[PDB]
């Protein structure tokens, strides 16, 4: 009896297995636009992607990761409110059923249709496992998609999710350019909270860009061909496993732009 999204097992049962899941910097919350303070302090950001190394993608049985080499700084996250070297390791997404939800991050209670999260942990901490037991041991980009015209950069994980439809199948997936992506515009928001899947670690910088990016109709419809379950067992269809809006509590919500 794992967690995941269903009703028997979705976000408001978390709490019995991880009881950080009701702590203090728990995300993803709602960004209220007009309470959100500009902070001339973030200092500017740096996404370096240019020399990243993707290796594999995962069906992993609550989305699907892209999954790059981190065995050196080839891909990294700097600056903004950012302390030292993030390193890239792994991309995933959250997405609805329909149109209307998918987001975890929400936009003065606007939910977008998915949202990306490009994962990056903090090389002063050595490895991945010791980062996540840190309150600065992770930097995570957030990125908004809505629906509209295709994402052309997005294509190449769209035509390999046939590959890795149930849990536990992977597929190689080199060469693949995470530039492909991003918006234009690099302003965001920024706060301190946690995973947004158990085990709920308070160890995330989150860094919200502002600008969604529009991906087709067509492209979101192929995620939600995805499946939970393994081979060999009833179909559940990978819709919906994002995780609502979460207190703010004791924090604030800073914006790079005026
Ligand atoms: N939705 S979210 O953005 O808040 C979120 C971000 C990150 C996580 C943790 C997911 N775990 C992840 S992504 N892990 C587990 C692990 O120990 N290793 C470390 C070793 C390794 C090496 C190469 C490539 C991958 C890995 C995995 C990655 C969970 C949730
Ligand atoms: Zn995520």
């Amino acid at each position: 009896h794992h967690w995941g999204y269903g009703k028997h097992n979705g976000p408001e049962h978390w709490h019995k297995d991880f009881p950080i899941a009701k702590g203090e910097r728990q995300s993803p919350v709602d960004i209220d636009t007009h309470t959100a303070k500009y902070d001339p302090s973030l200092k500017p950001l740096s996404v370096s992607y240019d020399q990243a190394t993707s290796l594999r993608i995962l069906n992993n049985g609550h989305a699907f990761n892209v999954e790059f080499d981190d065995s050196q700084d080839k891909a990294v996250l700097k600056g903004g409110p950012l302390d030292g070297t993030y390193r890239l390791i792994q991309f995933h997404f959250h997405w609805g059923s329909l149109d209307g939800q998918g987001s975890e991050h929400t936009v003065d209670k606007k939910k977008y249709a998915a949202e990306l999260h490009l994962v990056h942990w903090n090389t002063k901490y050595g490895d991945f496992g010791k980062a996540v037991q840190q309150p600065d041991g992770l930097a995570v980009l957030g990125i908004f998609l809505k629906v509209g015209s295709a994402k052309p950069g997005l294509q190449k994980v769209v035509d390999v999710l046939d590959s890795i439809k149930t849990k536990g199948k992977s597929a190689d997936f080199t060469n693949f350019d995470p530039r492909g992506l991003l918006p234009e515009s690099l302003d965001y928001w920024t706060y301190p909270g946690s995973l947004t899947t158990p085990p709920l670690l308070e160890c995330v910088t989150w860094i919200v860009l502002k600008e969604p990016i529009s991906v087709s109709s067509e492209q979101v419809l192929k995620f939600r061909k995805l499946n939970f379950n393994g081979e060999g067992e009833p179909e559940e269809l990978m819709v919906d496993n994002w995780r609502p809006a979460q207190p703010l509590k004791n924090r604030q919500i800073k914006a790079s732009f005026k």
